[PDB]
């Protein structure tokens, strides 16, 4: 139908802010830390302590097939990514810090994405 091509081409725009939101949080994290999944061959205990791993990768691989519906979607997961390492890192090491800061500079590039979502709908 007519609708859902409508509703394919806005979801199809949808990926697109998704996609730049995604680029400037990533370039708020110039180590790479949170880049690829967690290894577990080399944090073999991984999943004890961590129920829901993510990192930007995975994120880049959903968004890709279209899998955020809208931005809530995409922020868990962002969130998911800071808040799974500072719980498994504590707070005096380099990835629970990175972590802070990631957080503290993607805040502003999601404030304006939600305006940006709500205003074009």
């Amino acid at each position: 139908s007519m609708e859902q091509v409508a509703m394919e081409l806005r979801l199809t725009e949808l990926t697109r802010l998704l996609r730049s939101v995604l680029d400037q949080l990533q370039d708020k994290d110039p180590a790479r830390i949170f880049a690829q999944p967690v290894s577990l061959k080399e944090v073999p205990d991984y999943l004890d302590h961590i129920k829901h791993p993510m990192d930007f990768a995975t994120m880049r691989k959903r968004l890709e097939a279209q899998g955020y519906k809208n931005l809530h979607e995409f922020e868990e997961d962002f969130d998911l990514i800071i808040d799974n390492c500072m719980k498994y890192n504590a707070r005096d090491t380099v990835f629970y810090r990175a972590a802070v800061r990631l957080r503290d500079q993607g805040g502003v590039v999601l404030r304006q994405a939600r305006r940006e979502v709500d205003s074009i709908g």
